[PDB]
C-alpha cells in the first residue's frame, strides 16, 4: 500500500495517458468515475486546478472539468494497443452514465469520434456504421463509447448473437443515466425497452451483467412513453428469482400460519428511503400509523430514518447483512420468528433490496404502496395501496388494485411550508412567466416539444423557468444545452436550489405547466401555496393521473387537466393569453384552498382492508 493510492485526480489520470500506463490509466479513470458516482455528479472530492478565470464562473468550470476529462479520455480509448481487463470492462459500464455526461456536458457531444477510430472498412458506403476488427477487446471498446449521445448505428440483434451478456450489460447502461431527455437518448432507451425485456428474460442470472445498476433499470423504464414500457421489469424480476434461488440458496417461508404480538397479526414493513423530511413518510405513515389498531408493526430499515420515522412502527430494526444474500436472510428471520400475516413495502423500486424482497415469499399476504408509482410486474406481490382518485387504468398493474378513499391516506405537511404569503399577480404582463418544477428524470422530447409549440402559438411573450430538482455538477450543462436547443432565449434552467429559493423562483412566475408523462406531487402543492395555477396532463398510470386527482382535491377546474398533448398545448396557450381569466382563477384558489384537506381525513382504511384480507385467507 501507498499513500495517496486512491485519491481522484484529473493531472494524475493525465499522466498516465501522457506516459501510456495503459493500466494505472484505466484505475486513474475508475477513481474518477466512481466519485462521480458517489457525488451524483458532484465534482467535488477530484483533485485538479483550474486557470484563474474560472475561480467563480461554476458552470464554466464544470464544462472545463468534462473537457479535459473527455480529451485525456480520448487519446486513452483511441490507442489502438489500449486491452482492457474484464474486471475493468465490467466497473466502466456499471459507470457509462458518467462518461456519458463527460461528454455530453463537453462541446464533443459524445464519443463518436473515439468510435470511427475503430473502424476497418474504408467505405461503406454508411458512415455511421463501424465495422471492427474480430477482436474481443474491440467489441468490448466500441461499447463502453457507445454513450447514450451516439450517432453510430448499432444493431442489437446483432450484437445478442456476439455476446448476450455484453449485449445485455450495455442496454443496461443506456438504461441507468438519470438525465434521458434528449431525442437522441430518448429513442435509444425507448427501443431498448421494446428489444431487451424478451432478452434479458434468457439470462440464468445476474453474475456477468451490471448488477449495481438494477434499481436504475427497474425504476427508468416508467419516465418512457410506451404503453409496455414496464415490460423490462417483468423480465428483471425473473432473473432477480432464479439468482436468488441459484447463487443464494432461497428458500420462500411456509405461509400456512401467522403468528400474533399483543393478541394481533404482524405486519413488517421493509421501508426504503424513509425519512421524516422526505415524501414517503409525508404521505404513508398515517396510514401506516392507524393500522396500529389492528396489526403490530415491524418497521425494517437502514440508519437514515430519522426518530420520527421510526415510532410509526411498534418495533424497529436495521436490516443487517453484508450482501443482498444476508439481508434478504434478516428479513426471512423477521418474518419467521413473529409469523408475519403482512408484508409491505410503501415503495419499491429506490434501493435494490426492496426490489429482491418482492421476488420472495414471506407472508401470505404481501402488498406494495406508489412511493415509487410503477406496477412491480412480480408474481410474489398480490396488491397495491393507492388512493382511488389517482388510479387510472387497472390494466396497468399486474396487482389488483385496493382503492382505498380519496382521504386514506392524509399527508404530513413539511416543516419547510412558509408560515406568511405575499402572492404577486401581476397585471401587467409584457412576458408571461411560466414556470415548470421537474426532477431531470421527468424531461423528455415530448414535454420540450409541447413547451416550444406553447412558445411558438402563444400570441403572448412568455419565459420558462425550469426549477430543477436533480440537476447538478456534470450534469447540469447538459440539460441547460438540451432545453435551449428547444428555447433558446425563451428559457432559464435554474440548477438544484434549497426549497426557498425554489419557492423564490416560482413565486417569480406567473402560471406553472407540469411535466408528464411522469407528472408533479410537491410541485402541485408548492403551485397551490403560491396562489398559481397552471396545467397538467392526465392518462392511464397512476404517474400520470395523480395530477388529475390532485387537481381536483384542491379546486383547480376540469379545464387545466388536458388529455392529449396538443390540449395541453392549447390550455397551456388559453392560460398564457387569458390574462384575466388567469387572474381570477388565481384569486379562486387563493380564496378557496383544497391544502388543508390534504393534511387530514380518515388514515383507518389501509389497515381494516388488511384486516379484512387477512380475516378471507384466515377461513380457508
Amino acid at each position: 500500500t501507498m499513500e495517496n493510492e486512491n485519491k481522484p485526480n484529473v493531472a494524475n489520470f493525465e499522466a498516465a495517458v501522457a506516459a501510456k500506463d495503459y493500466e494505472k490509466a484505466c484505475s486513474e479513470l475508475l477513481l474518477i468515475l466512481s466519485q462521480l458516482d458517489s457525488n451524483f455528479g458532484g465534482i467535488q472530492e477530484i483533485e485538479f486546478e483550474y486557470p484563474a478565470q474560472l475561480q467563480d464562473l461554476e458552470q464554466e468550470k464544470i464544462v472545463y472539468f468534462c473537457t479535459r476529462m473527455a480529451t485525456a479520455i480520448t487519446t486513452l480509448f483511441s490507442d489502438p494497443v489500449l486491452e482492457i481487463s474484464d474486471l475493468g470492462v465490467q466497473r466502466f459500464l456499471v459507470y457509462q452514465r458518467w462518461l456519458a455526461l463527460i461528454f455530453a456536458s463537453s462541446p464533443f457531444v459524445n464519443a463518436d469520434h473515439i468510435l470511427q477510430t475503430y473502424n476497418r472498412e474504408p467505405n461503406r458506403k454508411n458512415s455511421l456504421e463501424i465495422h471492427l476488427d474480430s477482436s474481443k477487446s474491440s467489441l468490448i471498446k466500441f461499447c463502453i463509447l457507445y454513450l447514450p449521445e451516439s450517432n453510430v448505428n448499432l444493431n442489437l440483434d446483432v450484437m445478442w448473437n456476439i455476446s448476450p451478456e455484453l449485449c445485455a450489460s450495455l442496454c443496461f447502461a443506456l438504461q441507468s443515466p438519470r438525465f434521458i431527455g434528449t431525442s437522441t437518448a430518448f429513442n435509444k432507451r425507448a427501443t431498448i425497452l421494446q428489444w431487451f425485456p424478451r432478452h434479458l428474460d434468457q439470462l440464468k442470472n445476474l453474475n456477468n451483467i451490471p448488477s449495481a445498476i438494477s434499481h436504475d433499470v427497474y425504476m427508468h423504464c416508467s419516465y418512457d412513453t410506451s404503453v409496455n414500457k414496464h415490460d423490462v421489469k417483468r423480465a428483471l424480476n425473473h432473473v432477480i428469482r432464479r439468482h436468488i434461488e441459484s447463487e443464494y440458496g432461497w428458500k420462500d417461508r411456509d405461509v400456512a400460519h401467522i403468528g400474533y404480538r399483543n393478541n394481533k397479526p404482524v405486519m413488517v414493513v421493509l421501508l426504503e428511503h424513509f425519512h421524516s423530511a422526505h415524501s414517503i413518510y409525508r404521505t404513508h405513515s398515517t396510514s401506516m400509523i392507524a393500522a396500529r389498531e389492528h396489526f403490530y408493526l415491524i418497521g425494517l430499515g437502514s440508519p437514515s430514518v430519522d426518530q420520527a420515522g421510526q415510532e410509526v412502527f411498534d418495533e424497529f430494526h436495521l436490516v443487517a447483512g453484508d450482501n443482498m444474500k444476508q439481508k434478504l436472510e434478516f428479513i426471512r428471520s423477521v418474518c419467521e420468528s413473529n409469523g408475519a400475516a403482512i408484508f409491505y413495502m410503501p415503495s419499491i423500486g429506490m434501493d435494490m433490496t426492496t426490489i429482491f424482497a418482492s421476488n420472495t415469499r414471506l407472508a401470505p399476504i404481501q402488498a406494495i404502496a406508489l412511493g415509487h408509482p410503477a406496477t412491480t410486474h412480480s408474481d410474489f406481490i398480490e396488491y397495491v395501496i393507492v388512493e382511488d382518485d389517482y388510479v387510472g387504468s387497472e390494466e396497468c398493474f399486474s396487482e389488483t388494485l385496493l382503492r382505498l378513499p380519496k382521504d386514506a391516506l392524509p399527508y404530513v405537511p413539511s416543516a419547510l411550508a412558509p408560515e406568511k404569503v405575499d402572492y404577486l399577480l401581476r397585471e401587467n404582463p409584457e412576458v408571461v412567466n411560466i414556470g415548470i418544477a421537474s426532477t431531470t428524470m421527468k424531461l423528455n422530447p415530448y414535454f420540450l416539444e409541447a413547451l416550444k409549440a406553447i412558445r411558438d402559438r402563444a400570441k403572448v411573450k412568455v419565459h420558462f423557468h425550469f426549477a430543477l430538482g436533480q440537476s447538478n455538477g456534470i450534469t447540469h450543462p447538459y440539460v441547460e444545452r438540451f432545453i435551449k436547443s428547444y428555447l433558446g432565449d425563451s428559457a432559464t434552467a435554474h440548477p438544484h436550489s434549497p426549497y426557498h429559493q425554489y419557492l423564490r423562483i416560482l413565486h417569480n412566475c406567473d402560471m406553472m405547466v407540469n411535466p408528464f408523462p411522469f407528472g408533479n406531487t410537491n410541485g402541485i402543492i408548492d403551485m397551490v401555496t403560491l396562489g398559481l395555477v397552471g396545467v397538467c396532463k392526465t392518462g392511464a398510470e397512476v404517474h400520470e393521473h395523480i395530477d388529475e386527482g390532485l387537481f381536483k382535491r384542491l379546486g383547480l377546474p376540469e379545464w387545466l387537466i388536458a388529455n392529449t398533448v396538443d390540449e395541453y398545448v392549447e390550455r397551456a396557450v388559453r392560460l398564457a393569453e387569458n390574462h384575466q381569466e388567469r387572474l381570477e382563477l388565481r384569486r379562486y384558489i387563493i380564496e378557496n384552498n383544497g391544502l388543508n384537506t390534504l393534511f387530514t381525513g380518515d388514515p383507518r382504511p389501509m389497515g381494516q382492508v388488511f384486516l379484512e384480507k387477512l380475516n378471507a385467507f384466515l377461513k380457508e
